[PDB]
């Protein structure tokens, strides 16, 4: 509990590099967006347990998008949407399953860093960007920030809460 700074009401605001966003969903829909609007665009999406495959409708950076989600099992997964330039579609780059509700954004040296995979061995992997420095984030949801040294311990949050 000693590294939680937090909680922060949701925010629109330009995260600092060097430390973990630890985002508390707390309905389905959009989790948060952001981008620097060159090398890019994430944003999370939450979908409830027991979601027979279907199509959904958000809002993702001004737009109406539509993906096609499923979420068969008894946990929360929250679907990853990632693009690399203005024109490009969106991909489902990772996926996190977790009845915890916490995902997890870091900034550091040339790449942004989720978790992914299911609770309690959900894991991190990165996105590249080459301008780490103007990326925005609009939260939709209460975070805490944790700084990178204390990673271990914001492994602990996202796979056990």
């Amino acid at each position: 509990g000693s590294v939680l700074d937090g909680p922060y009401q949701p925010t629109t605001f330009k995260p600092p590099n060097d430390y973990w966003l630890l985002i508390s969903s707390n309905t389905d829909g959009v989790v948060y967006e952001s981008t620097n609007n060159s090398d890019f665009w994430t944003a999370v999406i939450a979908v409830e347990p027991h979601v027979s495959q279907t199509n959904r409708q958000y809002v993702l950076f001004g737009e109406n998008k539509q993906f096609n989600v499923e979420n068969n099992s008894d946990k929360w997964k929250f679907f990853e949407m990632f693009k690399g330039s203005g024109q490009s579609d969106f991909s489902n780059r990772r996926t996190l399953t977790s009845n915890n509700r916490l995902v997890g954004m870091l900034k550091y040296g040339g790449r942004v860093w989720t978790f992914h995979g299911e609770t309690p061995r959900a894991t991190t992997d990165s996105s590249n960007t080459a301008d780490l420095n103007n990326i925005s984030i609009i939260i939709h949801s209460e975070f805490y920030i944790i700084p990178r040294s204390q990673e271990s311990k914001c492994n602990e949050y996202i796979n056990n809460g």
